[PDB]
């Protein structure tokens, strides 16, 4: 008989092992996931007005939305056992399934109200004909603190997609408020043209009584992906039954992309999924003074297309401005991207679902945060969106996980030499100011939620490494490596201006022993942070289910003036390893997550890495081991 021994070689076929045998092998301890089973898209988050607690939601086992709550954003508690479900299919509006949805804190009966996609027909896919009535948007109300959502005893409040529009997908309603949208809509078509008159109205805007907007994601057959915008009828904040259609406030031509070569923001693909609408400043979230930001997943494919197969799942973001609808008979308001990028460059990262976290929340009160924040939760599919080549699912007993909660805001990059590196077309940043000599850049800021980061390094063991410089090729083991696979690695890599043209590759090797290693390094050839997983798992060679393809993201290191002197901006790294869940963060303006399913208990070594091409200076290298338990009650 075979009992799991991770100090010994892995069996050739993991899929032959007994159920639940691999349950803990690759399981994270500081991440959001159900007690067992599979987790899908994150949805339905809301900061309970009454208790100030923050509720988190996610599709679970493809049988509905499950929930959990937190008071500090560090630890979570399941709403209930047996799946901890909030709402499941089988109603009159959702006889087949319950898809993503979002919550209005003070809705029907003045309680948290869920607006979600109720499904009545399958299959549903952008590459095939759409069955009329497949997806409708229904309402459900929170009961018993929010441990359950009861569907309203009536049909959907948005019972059909736009009239006679051949949509590719009509789902994932996301609710939000906006001063600019209210102003542009409450104005005149001629008076809402001059930003002056407009801006003057936004100043007196009052959030408390503003109407809600709903953004539904999808696209149109033969046209392109799009976001369908609605709002409480007539701008009536008390109107929850009728939702007026404002049109396709954002659409792109089929498989087109941001930029001439789709370099910084993947492609718009064939269908938009899970549109989140944000309003960011330089400190957090503000629906009155914040710039419009939209995060979304796009479904793509190579040609020839294989019906019912989305080969590419990009987790994108875009920022821009909202204006009136021109002079055409189309959308009443329109979103125009000025810049776009990736919220996470991970192949398996997708469906980021976020929510405003008020400073008045119990979470922010405890941590002492004085501003409103926007926390986003990204999905890390466990099996490559179910296209994996025989992953040992029954053996693991669970599938997928959410990534660490992330704060999103406008991040600025100061003292940037205004050169070609900054003026390139179709990038993920805009210039905030400049004298043609140095400029301030503006882009999406991405950082681990502060309380979560604090919890990750509150009881961790700290081991630093001496600053180091590598010129010739070398792989240097740390003075002391962690003895577990639960740690946070931080480091700063400084490169010479001369490395830009070089074939330089510099980083670290982690989760390493003689038979295994995972490499993380910066590459100038394509200005990308890369995660080489070719040798990650000693079990991958005979178990194709464990993907081992290379992961990478674009990260441009600008020329800056740090000390009255020019230099290539410092690569500020933060790698969080929560067993197999690996999250690479950089300069607060970059995230790449993936699975690193190493097998041996001894694969915990960490080494400096340099390919000899060019030179690199490592500074402030440190390792915090341990992380923490995100689910105390389990
Ligand atoms: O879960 C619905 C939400 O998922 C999003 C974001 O990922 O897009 C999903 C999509 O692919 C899901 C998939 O299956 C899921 O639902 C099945 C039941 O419908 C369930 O059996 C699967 O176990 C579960 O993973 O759809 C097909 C099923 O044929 C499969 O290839 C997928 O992996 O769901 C839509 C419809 O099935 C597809 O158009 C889309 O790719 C978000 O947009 C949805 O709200």
């Amino acid at each position: 008989s075979y009992h799991l021994d991770t100090t010994a070689p892995p069996p050739t076929n993991l899929s032959t092992l007994p159920n639940n045998t691999l349950f803990h092998l690759w399981r994270p301890r500081a991440h959001i996931l159900p007690a067992e089973g599979q987790i899908g898209d994150p949805c339905a988050h809301y900061t309970d007005p009454s208790t100030g607690l923050f509720h988190v939601g996610f599709l679970h086992d493809g049988d509905g939305i499950a929930g959990a709550t937190t008071a500090n954003l560090a630890t979570y508690t399941d709403t209930s056992d047996n799946g901890s479900f909030l709402i499941q299919p089988g109603g009159k509006n959702d006889p087949v399934a319950v898809f993503d949805g979002a919550v209005i804190p003070v809705g029907v009966n003045n309680t948290p109200t869920l607006l979600y996609t109720s499904v009545s027909f399958l299959p549903i896919h952008w590459s095939i004909p759409y069955t009329r009535g497949s997806e409708t948007q229904s309402l459900a109300v929170a009961r018993d603190g929010g441990r359950r959502f009861d569907k309203l005893d009536q049909g959907p409040v948005i019972a059909d997609h736009p009239f006679a529009v051949d949509v590719t997908a009509f789902r994932a309603p996301f609710v939000f408020r906006s001063a600019r949208l209210d102003v542009l809509l409450s104005l005149d078509e001629e008076v809402a043209r001059n930003e002056t008159a407009v801006q003057q109205a936004v100043d007196g805007w009052t959030e408390k009584n503003a109407p809600w907007y709903v953004a539904v994601s999808g696209g149109v057959h033969g046209v392109g992906p799009a976001q369908f915008l609605y709002r409480q009828n007539g701008g009536n904040a008390s109107e929850f039954q009728y939702w007026e259609y404002l049109g396709e406030w954002w659409q792109e031509a089929t498989n087109s992309s941001w930029g001439d070569e789709g370099t910084w923001a993947g492609r718009w693909g064939f269908n938009f999924e899970t549109g989140n609408v944000l309003f960011l400043t330089e400190e957090g979230h503000d629906p009155q003074t914040g710039e419009v930001f939209v995060t979304l997943g796009t479904e793509g494919s190579g040609l020839p297309i294989v019906p019912q197969v989305s080969s590419i799942h990009d987790m994108l973001w875009a920022a821009g401005e909202v204006g009136v609808g021109s002079e055409q008979e189309g959308a009443k308001v329109e979103f125009s991207p000025s810049m776009a990028g990736f919220l996470d460059w991970g192949f398996s990262a997708y469906a980021a679902a976020g929510k405003v976290l008020p400073a008045s929340s119990a979470v922010s009160k405890t941590s002492g945060v004085e501003v409103d924040r926007y926390v986003s939760f990204v999905w890390l599919t466990g099996d490559q969106y179910e296209q994996a080549d025989g992953f040992p699912t029954a053996q693991q007993g669970w599938t997928g996980s959410l990534l660490l909660p992330r704060e999103l805001k406008v991040q600025t990059v100061e003292n940037v030499v205004d050169n070609e590196l900054v003026r390139e077309e179709g990038v993920s940043w805009v210039v905030g100011e400049s004298d043609n000599q140095t400029a301030t850049l503006r882009t999406l800021g991405i950082t681990i939620a502060r309380e979560t980061k604090a919890a990750l390094l509150a009881n961790g063991s700290v081991t630093a490494e001496e600053d180091r410089t590598l010129q010739t090729a070398a792989v240097v083991p740390f003075a002391q490596s962690p003895s577990s696979k639960f740690f946070v690695l931080t480091a700063q890599l400084e490169f010479p201006a001369s490395a830009r043209s070089s074939p330089l590759q510099s980083g670290f090797e982690i989760l390493a022993s003689e038979l295994e290693r995972t490499a993380i390094y910066y590459q100038f050839s394509n200005e990308s942070l890369v995660v080489d997983r070719s040798q990650t798992s000693a079990a991958a060679p005979t178990n194709p289910g464990l993907d081992s393809f290379t992961e990478s993201g674009k990260l441009r290191l600008f020329d800056v003036i740090e000390n009255g002197q020019e230099q290539v901006e410092t690569l500020d790294l933060t790698v969080v390893v929560d067993n197999a869940v690996v999250e690479v963060y950089a300069n607060g303006r970059f995230a790449l997550s993936t699975w690193a399913r190493s097998w041996y208990d001894n694969s915990t070594q960490i080494r400096f890495f340099h390919n000899g091409e060019g030179e690199v200076q490592f500074r402030n290298v440190s390792v915090s081991e341990g992380l923490y338990n995100a689910w105390p009650e389990r």
